[PDB]
């Protein structure tokens, strides 16, 4: 059986996806979630959402407790995790609004831990970040949905809480980076040290400065949040009638061979 | 009425250029500054002198209290924010000596709060960083007296305290960075969000290592600080017959649209 | 007199290199080393291993008390510090189980102290970290060994504790770095600023990912162990063969002089 966390970015975590809701605060080793876990069902599969700012959206990328957050939602027994997030876009093909089934990402955060063990070691292996049958299964749904996506993407996640200047922009753009946010590191660093397949949905809200304001940011979200919940709504079934015994047996076995016994 | 506050650089913080002077030790709710605020004028303009590392040039670049220095300058009624910088050129053209007036600048720093909203969540756009009406003047003014000058260049602030090694700054070069120094950021970013017009001299004293060396630094600094004391002589009288109603009104907009309530 | 002070890094640390052991647990005025001091002898030349990540190796990168390690060889009276590495190929013609004597790094790390004063103010010069006359007797005596080594190469060293991801890989060469690892700097920053003849013998065990796995990397380390050892012991007689009095007094002058006084 599979059970799908899902992590609500700015704008786009809207609880009224999921039916039959309960709410359920949690604790962990490393803290408090960013809010309480909702449980609750999207047609007969099981889901958890979880609001990544919380929901008064009162903690900052920097701030977001990600370790508490991952570890809750594998806890509550989560195998997948897909989550929204808002982000500029670095490529003229990608329009404010548009999707991005991001598959690779540029870690420019400073101040973020990023490991489960924090002290054995864990060295993970981060060469395909995202997992690719969940990716693939999203990129059909938008497709069926008639949705603009793009397929791929590599997102370059700064620290914040400013934005970037032109020069750090255009900087990225040459690194091969093609939309920006604060938040997919260590988001899906740690959900892959958690062994979870995770996924996200990046929806383009601006061109970043290559202009980009939290209005211009918020306002395009609102636009466009049905998109994502369109999305998630019609993907998540089409998650619940496939085979993951093999996939999720290959993250555990990642996970646990990147731990140096002492 | 405009009141100018000036950050002293190292080798660059010469109190002597304003006329009754006042000393004043203040406090803010991040601590105390680098050193006493020195108030005194130029011509019929008041302006407020911080000397960015203490008069003693004891604090390193990334245990300088920029938070508390850009706050201390905000409630003491600074309008504008003219600061003296001394940094490597990356770049040929960008001789010992010569002044840069930076327009953008590449953040490369690890371990500095960059808000005053360390927690509502603000999140300041920094597509044009540096004030171009002060930028305007300054470059005007060095035409005037007849100053090697660049009207532009990007700023790569590293942690420090240690010089970039070779592979580093040929890196820099690659993303487009023109200067390199320490302290640029997140002066100029605090800047921002206190709704501070903020424009930076920066003081080109060696070539890095694309041979940079502390005597080599204070002993460029020390043979062209005369520069930047008449650049500001100069220019900020020019700032006193200027009309900013309009200026510092859109900076104070964008700061406040720029915090997520709770 | 000469003394060698040896890094043991991964998998690369066997104290049965050298003659006459004599076990030794120091403290410094920033902590205990990684693990005890183990004096020794290599032929006539009185040696001082330690191993990185102590003898059960349990220390991660990014916990690495480097400032303690460099601290305590500096006090027990090296000269010299010869360290090994194993590390990720970033270049074709680096293959795993090659040999990198490199000459340049680039920073990638994010939360480490890099320098002995945290508060004078020491600026240290980066642009040829690595010793020269140390890294040519090692380059002379692989070519003797027979032995497959790069002359220079690159290192960029990532926080840790996860691999880097595609993307970074990629972005990584194009900013021109050869080999990836998690512990070189500030190791060589912090050895620069005490005045130490530093070197590093990098092992490539990987091609990162432009399919690495702390088996992979341990894998190729056990097999390659024996050249890096091998190395060591042929390359520390000849260095106890010739003058450095001119070399140790330049390293000593450009530490003292790179510290500005209160
Ligand atoms: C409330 S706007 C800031 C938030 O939106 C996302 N965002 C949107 C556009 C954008 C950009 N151009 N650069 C960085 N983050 C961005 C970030 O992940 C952050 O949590
Ligand atoms: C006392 S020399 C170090 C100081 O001078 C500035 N500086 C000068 C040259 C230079 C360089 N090549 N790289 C980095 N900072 C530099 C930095 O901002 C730091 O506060
Ligand atoms: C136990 S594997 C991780 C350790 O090996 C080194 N290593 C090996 C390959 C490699 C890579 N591709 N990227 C980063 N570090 C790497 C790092 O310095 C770290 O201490």
């Amino acid at each position: 059986a599979v059970k799908i966390g899902i992590i609500g970015g700015t704008g786009l975590d809207d609880p009224e996806i999921l039916e039959g809701r309960t709410e359920k605060y949690v604790d962990t080793p490393f803290g408090k979630p960013s809010d309480a876990l909702i449980l609750g069902k999207i047609k007969n599969v099981d889901c958890v959402l979880l609001a990544r700012h919380g929901r008064q959206h009162t903690i900052m990328p920097s701030k977001v407790n990600y370790q508490a957050n991952i570890w809750a939602l594998k806890e509550e027994g989560c195998t997948h995790v897909i989550v929204t997030t808002a982000c500029g876009s670095l490529r003229e093909e990608i329009q404010p609004g548009d999707i991005v089934i991001i598959d690779q990402f540029i870690d420019r955060t400073t101040m973020r831990p990023q490991s489960f063990y924090d002290g054995g070691v864990c060295h993970i292996p981060m060469a395909e970040p995202f997992c690719p049958k969940t990716r693939e299964v999203l990129i059909e749904t938008a497709k069926k949905l008639g949705l603009r996506c793009h397929s791929k993407g590599t997102m370059v996640t700064i620290e914040g809480p400013r934005f970037s200047s032109r020069a750090e922009s255009f900087m990225f753009r040459t690194w091969g980076a093609d939309v920006i946010n604060m938040t997919t590191v260590p988001e899906v660093v740690l959900a892959k040290e958690a062994g979870i397949c995770y996924a996200s949905i990046a929806m383009a809200t601006d061109y970043d400065c290559w202009a980009v304001s939290v209005d211009r940011v918020l306002k395009t979200l609102k636009e466009n949040a049905n998109k994502a919940k369109s999305l998630l709504l019609t993907t998540i079934p089409q998650i619940g009638s496939t085979e993951w015994s093999e996939t999720l047996h290959n993250l555990k076995n990642m996970a646990q061979f990147s731990v140096l016994l002492p």
